[PDB]
């Protein structure tokens, strides 16, 4: 018999956010955003009931080198705590080895956020100077990209970042953004282009994304390996793409009510 599907996700604007009047509400109704709408669409097209839950440890999914335990949403999937993850979860080799990803539902790449006026146009620009500090989230796919890169510029950047004092790493998107905004052009933040483009359209309208992306990848919906949900979820993602629903949802949550003009 069908059993209610436990969705693991995480608060990250505009993917999942607490409604302002969330306290008056209950269950799935508490939340709003791109991934909330997407979960509704997937569930509709797969014929399942579901429960949105916020990941306990606030993490996306990494493996501890010593203990080999997976944390975050990937962890919830691997250890049987959740049946599906619907979040801006980057498709990576290390994650795909232990869970299944759908086809991607959104494209992104690592990108550069600056406070307007910062004299930086590219990663190379960043790598060749020291006056403007720059960094990434303290863990996640961006940091791993830098840690593992053999590309000259990116190698030089990682070498700088891992040793910079005080730390150039941040714990949350909100923190990286606040640091850009409050550092008077002396901090640039390396983050996924999706969040970058989102932030650029929000007041106080004092940041921007500069240069091309450093890589090209996607977010995927994740299921435990061998789940019966894998195939229908994947097909649902293809369908939503082809029906224009993914485009409509990204417009809805990024641009339709952009706050920095046209
Ligand atoms: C991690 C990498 C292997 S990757 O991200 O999967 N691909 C790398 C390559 C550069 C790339 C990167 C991103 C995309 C890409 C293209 C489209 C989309 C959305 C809009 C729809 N995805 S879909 O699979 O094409 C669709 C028909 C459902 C999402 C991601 C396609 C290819
Ligand atoms: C917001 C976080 C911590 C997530 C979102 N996608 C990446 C991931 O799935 O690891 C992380 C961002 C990043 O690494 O820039």
């Amino acid at each position: 018999a069908n059993k209610t599907v436990v969705v693991t996700t995480i608060l990250e604007s505009p993917y999942v956010m607490m409604k302002k009047n969330h306290e008056m509400l209950e269950g799935n109704e508490r939340y709003e955003g791109y991934c909330v709408d997407l979960a509704a669409e997937i569930a509709k097209h797969c014929g399942f009931k579901y429960k949105l839950t916020i990941v306990g440890d606030g993490k996306y999914g990494a493996r501890d080198a010593d203990t080999k335990i997976w944390n975050g949403m990937v962890g919830e999937l691997v250890y049987g705590k959740a049946d599906i993850a619907i979040a801006p979860l980057t498709i990576t080799l290390v994650r795909e080895e232990v869970i299944d990803f759908s086809k991607p539902f959104m494209s992104l790449g690592i990108s550069i956020m600056i406070k307007k006026g910062t004299p930086i146009e590219s990663a190379e620009d960043l790598s060749k100077q020291t006056e403007i500090a720059y960094g990434t989230l303290d863990s996640g796919s961006t940091k791993e990209f830098f840690r593992r890169s053999k590309i000259a510029v990116f190698d030089k950047m990682w070498t700088y970042m891992r040793s910079a004092e005080p730390s150039v790493f941040v714990r949350t998107t909100a923190e990286g953004v606040a640091r850009v905004r409050k550092s008077k052009g002396k901090y640039a933040y390396l983050l996924e282009s999706t969040m970058n483009e989102y932030i650029e359209q929000r007041k106080p309208c004092d940041t921007m994304k500069v240069g091309g992306n450093l890589d090209s990848k996607g977010y995927g919906i994740a299921t435990p390996k061998g789940s019966s949900l894998g195939t229908p979820v994947n097909l649902a993602v293809l369908k939503l793409s082809e029906q224009g629903v993914l485009d409509k949802l990204k417009n809805k949550w990024w641009y339709d009510k952009g706050e920095c003009g046209s």
